[PDB]
Formats: C-alpha cells, sequence, structure tokens
C-alpha cells in the first residue's frame, strides 16, 4: 500500500487510541503499532 503522510505521533491522539486500553506495559502509540516495556521475571518482585 501507498501512504504519504508522516504519521508524526503527537500527543493528542494517544488519549483517543488508549480510551479502552488500561494496560499499563503496552500503550497504542499508532493505530496497528504498539509501545511496550519489556517484561521482568517476576522473582525479582520480592525485593518491593
Amino acid at each position: 500500500a501507498e501512504v504519504d503522510g508522516d504519521q508524526r505521533i503527537l500527543i493528542r491522539s494517544l488519549d483517543y487510541l488508549n480510551n479502552d486500553i488500561f494496560s499499563l506495559s503496552r500503550i497504542k502509540v499508532g493505530l496497528d503499532e504498539f509501545a511496550t516495556i519489556k517484561k521482568a521475571h517476576f522473582s525479582k518482585m520480592v525485593s518491593f
């Protein structure tokens, strides 16, 4: 497919994209793209 827009990521778009998403380690930074956080083993959770 052909797209000519830069798809510059704006903050005003994130709220509408993530209105139904309540995750803390994933947000819809784009339409089909995501911003994620790397996982860690829960065995390290004992330090809290």
